[PDB]
């Protein structure tokens, strides 16, 4: 098939760049590179999310088209997937896996904050924006994303004809959003070390049970070379009680990240990207 | 203020039924009585839900206005609420316990068949069809209810980055249903002993505390007249766990509910409302 005539009318469609499909192509206005995520036939309510949420480590979208499929455009990320930098074993400075990292929980921070749960961050799902190993990442993919009451409904009334499991759900409700730092904390643990902390890779036990009991695979040769307050974060985000899991605000006052120098460089990677107007005073 | 023009040039209005409000009226072209509910300002998918359905002992809507607040217009169940036979301890012979909660399961049923919980199943929402002591009864008010896959997508892909609640809930999820044989449980407990069976009147126990342990309040006395069989179902309804819980198929099978007389009355009862067109043979 032929891309549709309103796409077309307002860019130049170009090279792949990833596969679902991501394209290159040219604003026609500006002659500006952008990204066209090609989705085939809730991504309308993906746009709108997207479309609210003002964040430098959140990917933004700058048009959408609804024809025979879907097609999303965006600001072009030049440097990829965080997970080409992961896959085969390859690691990141210790130094590097902070300033990405720390820029994951600011984007996740920001969402818990507007009640958002994104629910599939992965390394596919952080975009770097240059080849350089120091860079801005963000966080894209909203597609399993939620918008967090009906509980809240129900015990404004009396229970008399209440059903058990609800109360008991009152326990444990309202934690939904730690889903994220779990798989934070997975993140974490596969930029550090190049390896899943939970995989089928030699072991007997299932991966559910891995997950289940917190047990991940840890190969101190591997480690030897990464410092204890990284590893810290690690296991306080992949604690299995939500409850006691770390937030996000939590994980940003942790050690680990209390370093004015990966600070100064986000910062300094931040004015370089933006383009202000003239400001008074 | 006034009522909608557009309710008023089909309907003329009358006095009040109960209390939210329900109001009697006339329809100007039939000349017949209908019912008014209107609710002041998912109201859409009530009236979404009910359109669909399509059962003897679930209420049907004929018309619906949304103005200044909505109006819901139904046939009229001239018996009124089930709660008014219920309380200061009036209570209900036994047999008749039966034949309403026959039709209740029927309609509860039908429901969950059909992918849809109530979730707020009470004596004030079950309405009977006349002043006689056998009659229809038709369940109403879903403006609580949901319709029954999110876990279910998550599943599809390697849990690798999932944490690890998702994972244990697995084992509960797709019972939500059970909060409906939960309610339907303390309705029969409340029909056939004129009580309810949780409740803060004497015990220092608190409320949730008695149904969470399921430890409802029984009385001798009140109970010695109501057969065995009865008391079973009740038991097997207010079970804790949800998983080992009655569901409704479960309950129509006691037997208890295996009275061929009490079925004769239903049939009896239902063609009595039916007005049909001729049939070929
Ligand atoms: C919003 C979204 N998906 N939503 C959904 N699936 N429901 C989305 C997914 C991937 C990209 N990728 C990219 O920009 C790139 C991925 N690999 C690349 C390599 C080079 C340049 C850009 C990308 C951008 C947006
Ligand atoms: C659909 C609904 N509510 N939905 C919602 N609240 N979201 C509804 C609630 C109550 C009635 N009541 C009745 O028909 C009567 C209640 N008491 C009566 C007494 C005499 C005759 C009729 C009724 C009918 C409909």
């Amino acid at each position: 098939s032929v891309y549709p005539k309103a796409l077309r009318d307002e860019y130049i469609m170009s090279k792949t760049l990833g596969s679902g499909e991501v394209k290159l192509a040219f604003e026609r206005k500006t002659c500006k590179k952008v990204a066209i995520k090609i989705i085939s036939k809730n991504v309308e309510t993906e746009i709108e999310i997207l479309k609210k949420l003002n964040h430098p480590c959140i990917i933004k979208i700058k048009n959408f088209f609804d024809a025979e499929d879907y097609y999303i455009v965006l600001e072009l990320m030049e440097g990829g997937e965080l997970f080409d930098k992961v896959v085969g074993n390859k690691r990141l400075k210790e130094a590097t896996c902070k300033l990405y990292f720390y820029q994951m929980l600011l984007a996740v921070q920001y969402l818990h904050e507007n009640g958002i749960i994104h629910r599939d961050l992965k390394p596919e799902n952080v975009l770097l924006s240059s080849q350089e190993e120091d860079c801005l990442i963000k966080i894209t993919d909203f597609g399993h994303s939620k918008i967090l009451t009906s509980l809240m409904r129900t015990l404004c009334g009396t229970p008399t004809y209440l059903a058990p499991e609800v109360l008991v759900s009152v326990g444990t409700a309202g934690y939904n959003r730690a889903v994220d730092c779990w798989s934070l904390g997975v993140i974490l643990f596969i930029c550090l070390s190049g390896y899943p902390p939970f995989s089928e890779h030699r072991t007997q036990v299932s991966l559910k049970d891995q997950i289940t009991s917190g047990k991940y695979n840890f190969i101190p040769e591997v480690w030897a070379e990464v410092s204890e307050k990284a590893l810290d974060l690690v296991k306080k985000l992949l604690v299995v009680d939500p409850k006691a899991r770390f937030t996000t605000e939590e994980a940003l006052r942790h050690p680990w990240l209390q370093d004015e120098d990966m600070k100064r460089k986000f910062q300094d990677l931040l004015s370089e990207e933006n383009e202000s107007t003239a400001l008074p005073q």
